[PDB]
């Protein structure tokens, strides 16, 4: 009956994000992990690598489903019968940001954001992070799954 | 089936505390209200007072019951076969030790911790606050349940 | 003879904004909304129509006025003999910089600011939150005066 | 007819406080340094000494006076026909709990709060520090003002 | 020519502070860790324990030292010839206090206070928070030294 | 031998990086002031007129010297055989994003990261800052080196 929603962009997903839903599948009958797409802005990944990337290193996790989506989060959400999203925390989560848009997603749909902090072995890595130091030659191999890794330094050369 | 333990002094328990547990209600199978009592300081309330003024403040929620605790709050957790926490956040929590604790807590018992902001009608009231207040004869009434405000107004009388 | 300069961009003003013009009114002889106008980004409104929903929406303030300004904050606010700016908090506010430019502005000209939070129920709206929300089909309507709620739904249509 | 009330300890006023009652007083036609005493910790100074203290800071100020209070700050603000609160800022302010305060100090009594941070170059110092500081031979002469800083050693020695 | 001195209470000391000692000793030429005794609080181990599970812990640290003191730190700093502090940052740090702190002993003292973050594996252990788990039969064992583990359960039975 | 890289844009040097330039010269044996130059964003000055003006501003730092860098922070730190960066802090400075670079910084490469605070006096200005406020005829002397002031104008006018 239970069931949440973790969205982000994933561009790509990172072990920070495994993490977060490894513990929401744990906690809820069902998780969703929602890749937000902005039609007009590009990104590294494209949506169907996004979704794959997630896939592969979530083959573990029964009862998680991936789709993508656009628009406001919370008509992702309430399509599908659920009113709860679960977001990760990591260092350099803009948490004045989160607690903003959970207090207006409650306000314009009753949605609720449950919000867990992610291990600290995956606290400093972020998707846009990642890139920057790959892109420059750092090793990011321990900070992403190995969905993510080669593909993503295929993507850079 | 899924649970979640929400913990306190709830000296008295607030209309914030209140917004939490209905979410948690609303999104676990089962939710434990976990009264943690200190035996050095004793607040206003005895642990059967504050036990029955959540549940008359609960009598809607089904999924929800109340106990006291002493000790580790996450033997409290795993020894009823849970191991989450839900926890509020409101104007003035101190997010920092919160976060701290969470990650101490998933450390030694491989317990979550998630966080719900509560609303912001509810966002600055505070067990200890709200007592303050009344106290010196201000008027907290839209802050509490009205059993709770009853009771109070006679602890200080 | 008591003054302060409530600044934004006001891209519209919310009901977070009029609350904090109010208090500023309530709290002082005299109050000018500064409406600065950027070198880019252009806003959904024009700087005419954002002074017009200003007025419109703080007809009940007599010691209120609306004024559109360029260059330094400091400069439009001592321009006309004051020397204090009043600027509101919510929830998602960069505090960090605000803090900055308030010690930055006192160095440079000896203008003071005030901080003030807005209400709880309005704490969670912004300019461009709204927007976002209301691009989207989204309901904003309890966080927006009246009249420019209808002025959005017609840049949207 | 404006007005504004700047509480603390005052154990003792520091030249961060100072700084906080210059701008009230520059600001507002009438000033109230409100001297909130305790049921413990009896400070170092005794009410009278910190009134004396103050009143010797700011005798520059002529629309400043100097009160002792006990009970709610906002029955303090209200009794004397006002309703906003001037409160400093320093490194080290607790602003989460000051917010609090001044969400629940509005909501309980309609008093304003408005936060303006003191002066970088005493923006470190507080009563308890600098009690702390000269208790063990640091010299704090350059954060106090001269009167107050006499004193101080007198209690001392 | 080079140092730097690392202050703390250490009651007990944690791989949270090993981590920084470390730290500091590969990048100054000599580490003095400060253990600053309060002589009006006795805490959970006496001086000489203290110093005794940290010099068993920094044995692979051949240019830091071990000192007891109280009063002003940076009198403990500069009656060493040095005028460097390293503190350690973790998880419940409260930052604003340690700025103030910091900005209060260059001006009394013109010594520098440098911040390292702990690694993210000791970043939620605290000497407080290990010793209020270890209480109530929580395994901080992965947390503290081994010169310290037994110690500590020995002191709580 | 110690030392450690000083990174930034420094576009341009302000007294508040000088001020963390003095302090990391007066504790480590080799200093290395690191211009890190985007190829997309360029500034105000260029590289070389940075490299001039921050060598202008610490002619007495005969252990300083400054070189221009692109690419990996760590890769620039581990090429001169150092691995500790010291960054300073200001009010404004984005200390969660620090935070999480340099325990990315520290993961990636084994560089060590150390934090100091800039003098209160200089803890409000920011290249950004005070190139906005002198375009438009604000006074930032007193808060810049002599030699950058006079830059500065020039490249205005």
């Amino acid at each position: 009956m239970t069931g949440a929603v973790c969205p982000g962009s994933f561009d790509p997903v990172t072990l920070g994000h495994l993490d977060v839903f490894e513990r929401a599948a744990a906690q809820f009958d069902e998780v969703i992990v929602a890749v937000l797409i902005n039609p007009n802005k590009a990104g590294m990944f494209t949506v169907d690598e996004r979704i794959e990337m997630i896939r592969e290193s979530t083959a573990d996790l029964p009862n998680l489903r991936v789709e993508s989506g656009q628009g406001l989060l919370v008509d992702f959400v309430r399509e599908r019968g659920l009113n709860a999203i679960v977001k990760g925390l990591r260092t350099g989560t803009d948490f004045e940001y989160e607690l903003q848009m959970a207090q207006m997603n409650k306000h314009i749909a009753g949605v609720d954001t449950f919000f867990v902090a992610t291990a600290p072995a995956y606290s400093f890595v972020s998707s846009s992070l990642a890139k920057e130091v790959a892109t420059y030659g750092g090793d990011v191999s321990a900070l992403l799954p190995a969905s993510v890794h080669q593909r993503l330094l295929g993507k850079l050369r």
